[PDB]
DNA sequence: CCTGACTCC
DNA sequence: ATAGGAGTCAGG
């Protein structure tokens, strides 16, 4: 139904200047995972090569490298990365199914060829899990039955690549993906691979600390409570505080007592477990998490974590970071943020360099609301409790939860939220007028065009509606952001490179950019990235950028 | 596997 | 009813 020649040595047609190509990476996690398939789609037939042979082999191996042979792919990161853990360079991918799929809608939740050929009414391949199977079953099937896979996949990105293409042109969204995306993926790639060095032996020995603390808190907390428990069980604590010591039940979820970090701070009058009950619930969470956790994913011969930013995720065009989360080590208490002093630089005489974006969602929505008073304090130049309810504000917060949020009266909250939006009259027009244009148009869009359909808007269920509403409020905002960001990361790559700096990205957390560098060059990044930073889109307001440096993560401010 | 914790932006 | 976007964990 479909031919292929299941080959046994590369040939010169398999080496054409344009094809549809599939390296097979069946771990989720592709980092030093095997390769177990290569398919290759071209003008002159369709192809399937077995991984050692092929990788092994130096004109193939030569040809991934020359940019000037052009590739398609589904999610090329993934076989870029995984090809580096293999020692060979990957150049010339063209076109990115995952990435196209991605922009024309991210809700489509497209995580594999099958489900963007549905997109298409395209049908001649399947579903991925349906060839390897699910968890513990999950396998790689008889050679014929893998080799039809990887061309049939490699089939499909070859026909797929013009019909979206196409319609990405039509939505204004092709160079979205080809001068801003595709160039970003390969960046992270770079990263991801690179990776970040750990100091185990300051993080042993932090871990062999707090389980004492732990150990403490946890006895003081059964004192407090006349009992043993399981603190860690949100129902067993239930017991204990709404049945045992009789407080206010404040919450209640549909499976029991709400004992949320908000709740138990409104309950601190009535009785002081519940402060030890958090901090013992902070605690254990950094030792099965940023401990425990962390340690289980370092790399032991280089101490480094290999993070996996997903690009083709977020509904908003935000990255994620998974296996390990590299964008939520924690920060805001001291005893959490200590865990930074245990991601240092990759080499001697090298240190962290850490910019991050000045109040940027502000500054964006003051860019798209061209509100006036809050152009006017960007261009004048003018804390974290606060910050939460900026944002708040902005994106609709009602007056219920931020009188919840700052325990203060509902009367006093409501005020509050209209004088807020006397000072910014623009701001306030943007939000009614961008709901209104979404329940016209269906979706709502970015500076750089990227898209979000919000199907629910027109719901006649009020939560339903109001839901689809605030996304449309915060959307454009959140996602305007990330486009700067990430057009932030592929300048600031070409400046370093043109000037031959030895340093390179980390990581990104949202609006933050984490570098290492020989120390040499502090001076000169000092400059160079804060510039490149925000210069990358040029608003009706200054983008400001805050930056730092120090021997490790945790001195980097 | 889901829920409800803690963590970040 | 009750800002938005994420991931990992232990318990059940
Ligand atoms: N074919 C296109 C055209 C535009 N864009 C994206 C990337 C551009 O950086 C952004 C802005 O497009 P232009 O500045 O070229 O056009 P406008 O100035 O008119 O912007 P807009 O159409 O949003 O008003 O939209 C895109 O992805 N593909
Ligand atoms: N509670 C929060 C925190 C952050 N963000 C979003 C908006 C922020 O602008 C962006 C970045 O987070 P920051 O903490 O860096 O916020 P700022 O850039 O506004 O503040 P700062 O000037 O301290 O960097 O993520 C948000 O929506 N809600
Ligand atoms: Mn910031």
């Amino acid at each position: 139904k479909m031919a292929f020649t299941l080959a046994d040595r590369v040939t010169e047609e398999m080496l054409a200047d344009k094809a549809a190509l599939v390296v097979e990476v069946v771990e989720e996690n592709y980092h030093d995972a095997p390769i177990v398939g290569i398919a290759v789609v071209n003008e002159h037939g369709r192809f399937f090569l077995r991984p050692e042979t092929a990788l092994a082999d130096p004109q193939f191996v030569a040809w991934l490298g020359d940019e000037t042979k052009k590739k398609s792919m589904f999610d090329s990161k993934r076989a870029a990365v995984a090809l580096k853990w293999k020692g060979i360079e990957l150049c010339g991918v063209s076109f990115d199914l995952l990435l196209a799929a991605y922009l024309l809608d991210p809700a489509q939740g497209v995580d594999d060829v099958a489900a963007a050929a549905k997109m298409k009414q395209y049908e001649a391949v399947r579903p991925d899990e349906a060839v390897y199977g699910k968890g513990a079953k999950r396998a790689v099937p008889d050679e014929p039955v893998l080799a039809e896979h990887l061309v049939r996949k490699a089939a499909a990105i070859w026909e797929l690549e013009r019909p979206f293409l196409d319609e990405l042109r039509r939505n204004e969204q092709d160079r979205l993906l080809v001068e801003l995306e595709q160039p970003l993926s390969s960046i992270l790639a770079e990263m991801e691979f690179a990776g970040v060095k750990v100091d185990t032996k300051r993080l042993e020995q932090m871990g062999k600390e707090l389980a004492e603390q732990l150990g403490t808190v946890e006895q003081r907390i059964y004192e407090l409570a006349g009992q043993e428990f399981n603190i860690n069980s949100p129902k067993q604590l239930g017991v204990i505080l709404f049945e045992k010591l009789q407080l206010p039940v404040l919450k209640k979820t549909k499976t029991g007592y709400s004992t949320s970090a908000d709740v138990l701070e409104k309950l601190a009058p009535y009785h002081e477990i519940v402060e030890n009950i958090l901090h013992y619930r902070q605690l254990g969470k950094l030792q099965s998490t940023y401990i425990e956790g962390l340690l289980k994913v370092v790399r032991p011969a280089t101490k480094k974590v290999h993070t996996i930013f997903n690009q083709a995720l977020t509904q908003t065009g935000r990255l994620s970071s998974t296996e390990p989360n590299l964008q939520n080590i924690p920060i805001r208490l001291e005893e959490g943020r200590k865990i930074r002093q245990a991601f240092v630089p990759s080499e001697s005489d090298w240190l962290i360099f850490a910019a991050d974006y000045s109040q940027i969602e502000l500054r964006v929505l003051a860019h798209i609301a061209e509100d006036d008073n809050l152009m006017e304090a960007f261009r004048r130049d003018l804390r974290r409790q606060a910050k939460a309810v900026n944002y708040g504000i902005v994106y609709g917060i009602s007056d219920y939860g931020l009188a919840q949020n700052l325990n203060i009266s509902r009367k006093e909250a409501a005020e509050f939220i209209e004088r807020y939006f006397e000072s910014f009259p623009g701001v306030k027009r943007y939000m009614e007028n961008i709901v209104q244009e979404a329940k016209q148009k269906g979706y709502v869009t970015t500076l750089l065009h990227r898209r979000r359909y919000l199907p629910d808007i027109t719901s006649r269920n009020f939560n339903v509606r109001s839901f689809a509403e605030r996304m449309a409020m915060n959307t454009p905002i959140q996602g305007s952001a990330a486009d700067i960001i990430k057009k932030a990361m592929i300048d600031l790559n070409a400046r370093l490179k043109e000037e031959r700096l030895q340093a390179h990205l980390l990581l990104q957390v949202h609006d933050e950019l984490i570098l290492e560098a020989p120390k040499e060059e502090m001076e000169r990044l000092c400059r160079l990235v804060p510039e490149v930073m925000e210069q990358a889109v040029t608003l009706r307001v200054p983008l400001k950028v805050d930056y730092h440096y120090g021997s490790t993560w945790y001195d980097a401010k």
